[PDB]
């Protein structure tokens, strides 16, 4: 009967300056209204590993700083209390200088 969460959405700055801190907004819903945890990749090797639980539909804002030039693929997936996992939402963030 249980369904996995929907794929998370990630919004925030897609270009910035190396060393400056930026805020990213994450949110998804679970079809059953279940609480969920998020697994975030910042694209640079750092992660947030199943943070939460949070309410279904609650926007959660986390900041990050990249300290090397590059193009970083920020990704987020979610799983409900029964550990049924979503696919990944993604946002590409460029740090040119
Ligand atoms: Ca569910």
């Amino acid at each position: 009967a249980n369904d996995p969460p929907n794929i998370p959405n990630v919004t925030g700055p897609t270009n910035g300056n190396i060393g400056t801190t930026y805020n990213y907004t994450f949110v998804t819903t679970d079809p059953n209204g279940d609480n969920i945890t998020y697994y975030i990749e910042w694209g640079d090797g750092f992660t947030e590993e199943w943070i939460g639980p949070y309410a279904s539909g609650e926007e959660v804002i986390f900041s990050h700083t990249w300290d090397k030039k590059g193009t970083y693929v920020v990704r987020a997936k979610a799983k409900d209390i029964l550990n049924y996992e979503s696919s990944w939402g993604t946002l590409e963030v460029t740090m040119p200088k």
